[PDB]
């Protein structure tokens, strides 16, 4: 698992469950091509997005559909989605976790890149 | 001043100065049209992006050039940029401040929205 | 103004108004002596805590009353308060702004430090 | 494991390893009594702090010794330590994770409370 995503809810202090996540890779013409997607699990995680084979160096965008998450809970959100855009570089450690902490009018995101 | 951006640096404990910021508005054809841009001042603030007249209803993307910022300071960053995407003004004009706190492998952003 | 505090609310997208803040200074006997306190204004800011004269070298604890804030707004919070502990002025006077962003089960804080 | 602590480094995008963590419980006289402590592991985690038996309702303070962490890495920090102070309440879910994300002049902390 070269790429994993973890999403938490700062209002309830819980995983953010069943949140849609779409990953895209930047194509030669600068457009964003779909690459992987899924919904977070009961633990706020999303595994099995890719394989080492498909996960080549490039620029990637992770879009987390936070607006749908909050609206379904009856809480008015500010963002359309949260976005994380980064270059994957084979020079550093192998595994990337993209963690996001959601509030209705804020979010934070960190990357943990380990071997 | 209906859209402002404030950017802080969590490594140095300072405003993030001379950070490029681009704002785009989603067009009828789902492409991202340029809308406004500028650079943060010595206080980490960016005013003057737009006017109540120009800042119509719409989906806007504020993209903060975090990677150039960290590279200028000599520090290896993870993200290409930090993006904040939101629907604006759909119940009338509001004033938006978008604040972001930057670290090399993390950032946060928040919005403060007031009704004029 | 050598110590200021700014507090934002990440649920409402607004400044956090009327938030109580207490500052303590560590005493020679390792107890926390009261130093200054006040409440955030309509802009989420708190000025006037102290003066360059009174703000001597020392270890300070800034405690922001997040629990009362969330309880007033009708929202169940996790923390008792948010605490920021730091050595101040040990190479001469500096100006400190302590910014905090509040959610019911999370908060962040950052310092901006400038040399006068 | 009723209480776990997870610490990440926002400068390197990695777990914050070998960081000292001390937990205290507020005593009847308002003083802080030691309760548990340890150092984070290679994964930035710290398990086995307490048992359900000792972890009763009360007010707890988690102090994470961030100044020692940064100074050893040659990076000048602002805080003495990061502190998380909260009441444990048996009314909600059982397990508490206290997560902290460290930068030299900032930190964020969240709690994930699950069953």
């Amino acid at each position: 698992c070269p790429l994993m995503v973890k999403v938490l809810d700062a209002v309830r202090g819980s995983p953010a469950i069943n949140v849609a996540v779409h990953v895209f890779r930047k194509a030669a013409d600068d457009t964003w091509e779909p690459f992987a997607s899924g919904k977070t699990s009961e633990s706020g995680g999303l595994h099995g997005l890719t394989t080492e084979e498909e996960f080549v160096e490039g620029i990637y965008k992770v879009e987390i559909d936070t607006k749908s998450y909050w609206k379904a809970l009856g809480i008015s959100p500010f963002h359309e989605h949260a976005e994380v855009v980064f270059t994957a570089n084979d020079s550093g450690p192998r595994r990337y976790t993209i963690a996001a902490l959601l509030s209705p009018y804020s979010y934070s995101t960190t990357a943990v890149v380990t071997n």
